[PDB]
């Protein structure tokens, strides 16, 4: 049907889970629900469609960047008419009141890139989170007391940053992680007249060296998977 | 103590509700609060520390434009050890599907102001209202069961604006409504571990003509301002 | 006749002195002026039209920042017909050859602010006061032999400025003081044909403590209200 | 050895192909190279190293967008200690005198990312191919007598472009081709004081219609490929 | 003594008067100075030292455009020691209000270069004509009573100016004419404490077409030159 | 012809060789080629015509800056209907490992004026030298068998450049030399679809002192000449 996507409308359920791991995108599809179907791989991105407590749910690799999950969320807001779309994955601490292992709620998502600027006649756009998807994934994780920290995110262009100074600059305000994808995403959902949400599991620390323990790693990761599922129910 | 504020630290409670005009704020203190005391009037600007159910609270005018809420804002966090700001006005609707005398709380702001790059190393920082705040607010909405809508808002810092384009940019994005300090607030509510939020009340709309009746524009004031004073105590 | 302003075409002279402090207003209107009225008074602004040596003057307050006075001045050039907008107050000096309770004509103002670039296509635009002003309020002071120094302003958008060496780099290039107006005002002006211009007296050094005597901070202000009213009366 | 490469120092070849599309890099390994061993899948990315005419040659996937590109680029050529890469794939034509099926060889790219603005003071860097790559193509296309035009790329964060004027300004500028990386490996490798390079075979016009026979297609990617094999044997 | 210059400290006037054609510059030598003598020709730029009334005073050209006069000016004030530089020549009207033959004062002038913003932390800088240059090249103009309009004039980059839609908008400003150094002059002047001015005569409009008689061309350009030359000597 | 230019369509080569000295320019012309007939010198800018073995051959002065190069090159190819620029002259070396009387041939230049964000929608424009014109100057290099280095230029606009952490930023990213013209002369031939190139002798060296014998610079600069003139041969 796309440039990027072989699958045709009505392929995708109307909540699609997106990561940046494309093998990830797979092991979610093979654990978490039944009958998964391979609706689409151009590019090897690994998009399946089965049913999470009887209802229809994708998940899809989004690759790494704004660029990126720019093309597929669009793409599916757009021509499958898809109506939620929530990142879940890993990124990198800021805040030092975050540990590595911390699973983070964005509220929004500052950025470094250029695009939302391109999109608001260079002005600040304020990549936020759909109010919706923010509210449930919050009581997803109070009914499954799973402890959750909510706040900004930062989407950054340079995984390895020249402007090391930034990092510091962050932790005084208090953003709280670092992907690749929010801050592309969010926009492009309200231009849709749509909804976009993100989850994150911190898998490192970007200001010191943190402490990962072997099962603690992935009982954060399974954890924020249950929220990120049952939100979806709720949406 | 300050350059714009005569009163100590101790005179403002650590709740403080601001609008634009000290008139209002004025009006404000001698409708809802008990046993309201003058504690600043530096600029005529009208700051008033009172009570609400038996717990102090303090209203105080901002001015109009971030640079004036924003010297209002730090002075208040970091010499008065304010902990929460809630803005509380009016505002211009500018998506189609919000009509005058709506009442809107801003999940966060967008801007065409230079603040928030300046402070932010040139980059996107998402003005982003703090959580608890936002969550008060439409917790005591829920509760009161006052209709309102959450979503983005936009500080400009012209209120005549030569881009009429962007109006319509911002519909598209869906962009709730438009006022002049939000963008501003936030920022500085992050940098100093304190909370800030917004709720306004549509005085007008920038796209087309509206309906505005005599009782219909005051209701709806006073129950955004119902909503404000919940959720300060709430917070 | 305006969202900010209730008085009618003709309420206003044809050239308004404006000050940040409405209260600062108010006290000039009835210190300087003879049979002030209130003409204007949405938001506390204190605008006052009265007359000095018989001829129609207008003194109103602007609250603070670029976004503030913009306001003003435009509803002011466009509605009440205003031909001239002395701005009159406080600033804080830069240089160093720049003392405590001097006095400053701004030939011009730079800004950190977006405004005059978003107003011209993103380049520069110089905000320069109106020749015929500069003139007018450097005669007065030449006459009334009042020590003044002319230069370059700075209108800020952050009072408590997080770029602290751009002190240093201002007084590198001479700038004489800093407030948070002139740049919004003097394009304005421009825009509608008119006039303004801007007269300061420094209340404190950005750059080492000061000495500043109880009555030599009256003097000076008092001092650059008889240049800013006979400058007036020259226009 | 890298969070997105699980190769060890030695595993890659000191010259790289990379395309978008991880099936395309497994589809060449297994075409164009001799007993190709998969070094690395890291989300699925793809990354093989086989022989090409003797000499070790590596093929892998770098995403869509520059973040993406920066991140596998970097890494390649700080932790592998790579040498070459060259980025083989497809793109969107701009230019009227270009048409669907033709290869076109990088001198350069062009960009609307933020990226190189970071690195360099936010001045204007000409993200340039390393000429050896550049002379090296051509000379591989004079030799095999393949058609190819050599000039500016365009490398987009938008592939679904809200400024659709840009697509004209590009025509009269004579920009070649659009795809999404090669500005954002052009800089790493100078750098690193490596090389990099660009070539692609347009699969689509922008700005029309085209006309596009299946085997022209392939035929198009194979004489593309035997240039990029060719060049990098050359280097 | 520098890489522009072969002069030596003293072989220059603390007053040096600018144009760009160097042929001009000789010109302006030979007719209006006492025994002028070229102590610069590096690059033909012709400069020269002669006197005017018993006052030692240089021409010398500045080639176009803002690194250019950029080069010259620090050079001058630094190496040279020079006080003064009025840049004198030709430009372009803007405003309707300005005809072919009118002389123009520069009050200051706004730019579509980056120069300023790079030495100004990326934050407007108004270059501002000195104010003694601006009052001398005035009251030169009144006492010769020599009609003269001052006001903001617009350093360009392009003089073939892709963005043909900023005349109309330098015009609704009321910008009154185009050159292409005083806004690169001017921030320069200040940094080393010196002065600096601009005179011009106008050789054409940009926005429709005018009548230039013979002998009105050179009557306007030597007008401009006497105000220059006597301002000259009450600086 | 033009307001720069006095010369008649016709009495420019197609091909013109471009330094900033008009003396040096003078000099080339009376050294270089035979019967050199002074078609232009508008401003002084010794442009010349003459022929190099059996062919037109136009050399001519281009001031300093962008801004200044800008304004012959569109009139040279738009008027004037010339084919190829190629701008010839000094240059200061930046990376390490280029030494003073070092030839260097630029493939494309970057920059820190606005002139191509100007004409490229605020984007990343690659200032690229035309690909014929690098491989004729390469070409003849090699069959002078005259050492030169090949690789990035920088325009620079501020020869005293404030940004003095610029240098090793440009030396970290290996630039070979900087100058003041490529930047805007590559970009206006593309529009024109015409060609433009660069050589230069790099005649000090910006990050430490270097050894310069009096024939050994006077050598370097004729087998410059040399390559530029038989490649203009070759195109």
């Amino acid at each position: 049907a796309t440039p990027h996507n072989s699958a045709q409308v009505g392929d995708f359920a109307e909540t699609v889970l997106m990561c940046g791991d494309p093998l990830r995108a797979k092991l979610i599809a093979e654990t978490y629900l039944e009958n998964p179907k391979l609706v689409n791989n151009v590019r090897g991105i690994q998009g399946y469609t089965g049913t999470y407590k009887g209802k229809p749910i994708s998940v899809m690799g989004h690759g790494m960047g704004l660029p990126s999950i720019c093309i597929y969320a669009e793409e599916l807001y757009s021509t499958y008419k898809v109506k939620t779309i929530i990142r879940v994955g890993t990124c990198g601490a800021i805040d030092m009141d975050i540990h590595t292992r911390d699973i983070v709620i964005f509220t929004s998502a500052g950025t470094n890139s250029k695009i939302n600027r391109i999109r608001f006649m260079d002005h600040d756009y304020p990549a936020t989170a759909s109010f919706d998807v923010v509210c449930a994934l919050v009581d997803a994780a109070k009914e499954l007391n799973i402890p959750a920290k909510v706040g900004k995110g930062f989407s950054t262009d340079l995984f390895y940053n020249p402007q090391t100074e930034l990092a510091q600059l962050m932790n005084k305000f208090h953003f709280l992680a670092v992907e690749m994808e929010s801050a592309g995403l969010f926009p492009i959902a309200d231009l849709y007249g749509a909804r976009a949400g993100c989850i994150c599991t911190v898998s490192d620390h970007i200001l010191h060296h943190e402490e990962t323990t072997a099962e603690e790693r992935q009982n954060s990761f399974q954890n924020m998977m249950k929220i990120a599922l049952e939100a979806a129910i709720k949406l």
